[PDB]
């Protein structure tokens, strides 16, 4: 008897489970199948960035996430030192949890969640559509539907899943997007590293107030890496360069402690630069690492990713309801492709800036000697602008979608100083609280939202087109004026998204005709 459901995704990861939570809020069936028992014996996530956090919101998750266990009054400050206890060279100061001031372009800011909390926290709120031990073989490519055989790594049976698509959350070394014979050639050097998890009881004690989330080293060409405070409890990660050494001697040379050091993994990865040449052909696609790989050094990854699972999963939804053109599902790439590129340039900055820094000879003596050749160092540091990596509202937020289903404004794009909220075309509604209580943010997410701050004519007749298309459509009538000022615009129509899709002060003449472009049937 085999199994159908609407959607099959192909992996129990942070993005499947993300894009199981939007097909979730949007009433699709789905299923998701993960090869392992779903546990985290090595984290590798630890930052949700607040884009991420914002979709956890409307999700639902996003407050037992921030509660998930780490510590509020541990600093989340970065810190380029030659080794932790040792010399000091640069720091940047970033508050703690509870102590940093509320951030004004977003309801939600960042939160620190290892991955070994934040897979249980993911898996309760998706609940018994989660099927673990579960590895996806082969599938075939039908008429209607795709068809999957799923083996049962518990028992060792086979099952087959009939579905209308198949989603590949697979992970960077993705099966799916080579049975495809899809190319995602390296945009730039590959790289090896070694990642050492361990614990260390009383490092923190040591530390006192010198303690930071992040420790770069600037001890040798292996390890001028960071060193992070995964749990805020005795929990670290040292990540070290190869171009041989114990794992325990290596952290020894790392911390100039004698305190107590437990190794507990020694996972060796590689640093990719990958983006697929297409991220989809017939009923499959292709998400998160599968889709787009990038350098760590800025934490885009799994942000890019569940950013890319919720744009997919509005459009699988419109196209199952319906509703939806037939040339919707094509600018899942269209889209979400050139943010994939965009992000992973940004993160290959941030990695060039420490593998071009030069380490000068005496920068490990005592004594004043040594102190001017370090404030010599940390000059260099603050002007190459390291703290970009720590700081990237722009790559969070920025990115501004040019599509076929986008009626974009003519303004290009060229960076003439740090980002600023728009509401423009493409781009994510910018944040505002109506009220202490509801940021702009908790209007958009269901179906597609027309702001009105001014008058409400025309609004009549732009729910009557959105109706005859069996398009969604939900309008707000706001007054706030400061709201207005932010928005610009007397009409704002965000999609389903929250992205803009139009704005104007005058609704436009056919509106059919803006219903068909943003639906993908232009
Ligand atoms: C050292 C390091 C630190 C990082 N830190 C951060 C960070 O702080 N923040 C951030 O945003 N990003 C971070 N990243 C990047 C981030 O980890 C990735 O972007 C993210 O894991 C991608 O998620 P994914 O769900 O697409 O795939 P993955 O997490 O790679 O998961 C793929 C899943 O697919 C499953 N699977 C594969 N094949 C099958 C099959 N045939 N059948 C069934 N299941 C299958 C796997 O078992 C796995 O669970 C980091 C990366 C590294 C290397
Ligand atoms: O996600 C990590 O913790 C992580 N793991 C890693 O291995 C990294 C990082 C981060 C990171 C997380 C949040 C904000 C900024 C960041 N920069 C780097 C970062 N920069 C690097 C440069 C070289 C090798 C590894 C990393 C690396």
């Amino acid at each position: 008897a085999p199994i159908e459901t609407d959607v099959l995704i192909l992996g129990g990861g942070p993005v499947g489970m993300a894009l199981a939570l939007d097909l979730a809020h949007r009433q699709v069936g789905h299923l998701v199948v993960e090869q392992t028992d779903g546990t985290i014996t090595h984290p590798r996530v630890g930052t949700i960035g607040p884009r991420s956090m914002e979709l956890f919101r409307r999700w639902g998750v996003a407050k037992q996430i921030r509660t998930a266990g780490w510590p509020g009054d541990h600093p989340l400050d970065a810190a380029w030192v030659t080794r932790v206890g040792g010399h000091e060279v640069y720091r940047i100061p970033l508050g703690t949890a509870d102590t940093r001031a509320t951030p004004e372009h977003t309801p939600e800011p960042d939160a620190i969640c290892p991955q070994h909390w934040l897979a249980p926290l993911l898996a309760e709120a998706v609940g018994e559509r989660l099927r673990t031990r579960s590895r996806l073989d082969s599938f075939e490519q039908r008429d209607d539907h795709v068809r999957a055989t799923i083996t049962d790594l518990r028992t060792g049976a086979t099952r087959a899943v009939h579905a209308r698509y198949l989603v590949a959350c697979d992970g960077a070394s993705s099966p799916t997007r080579k049975a495809l014979g899809i190319d995602a050639p390296p945009r730039h050097r590959t790289q090896v590293f070694r990642n050492i998890l361990f614990r260390a009881p009383e490092l923190r004690s040591l530390l006192g107030e010198r303690a930071a989330l992040f420790f770069f080293l600037m001890l040798s060409s292996s390890l001028r890496f960071p060193l992070r405070a995964l749990d805020g409890r005795g929990l670290y990660r040292l990540t070290v360069g190869v171009d041989t050494m114990d794992s325990f001697e290596l952290v020894r040379r790392a911390v100039a402690f004698d305190t107590e050091i437990e190794v507990l993994s020694d996972s060796e990865w590689h640093l990719t630069h990958r983006v697929a040449d297409s991220f989809s052909a017939g009923r499959v696609f292709l998400t998160g690492d599968a889709a787009h790989t990038l350098s760590p050094s800025g934490g885009f990854g799994m942000n890019t990713g569940i950013g890319s699972a919720a744009d997919l999963g509005w459009k699988l939804a419109a196209t199952l309801r319906g509703w939806a053109g037939p040339g919707l599902l094509a600018t899942y790439e269209e889209e979400r492709r050139p943010v994939a590129i965009t992000s992973l340039e940004e993160a290959n900055v941030n990695l060039r800036r420490t593998m071009d820094r030069e380490l000068p000879p005496g920068l490990h003596d005592d004594g004043p000697r040594g102190e001017r050749i370090r404030a010599a160092v940390a000059e260099k540091l603050e002007r190459s602008g390291a703290r970009r990596e720590f700081d990237a509202p722009g790559i969070h937020f920025g990115h501004t979608y040019r599509s076929s289903i986008v009626c974009g404004e003519p303004e290009t794009e060229v960076a003439t100083g740090g980002w600023r909220p728009s509401a423009r075309p493409g781009a994510r509604a910018p944040h505002a609280w109506l009220t202490p209580t509801t940021s702009t943010l908790d209007l958009f997410g269901r179906g597609f939202v027309l702001l009105s701050f001014g008058t409400t004519d025309g609004v009549e007749a732009v729910t009557r087109a959105f109706a005859d298309r069996h398009v969604p459509l939900e309008t707000v009538t706001c007054h706030a004026p400061e709201i207005h000022a932010l928005y610009e615009r007397a009409h704002v129509l965000v999609r389903p998204d929250g992205h803009v899709a139009w704005r104007g002060d005058h609704l436009p003449a056919e509106l059919g005709g803006l219903v068909d472009k943003v639906r993908g049937a232009a």
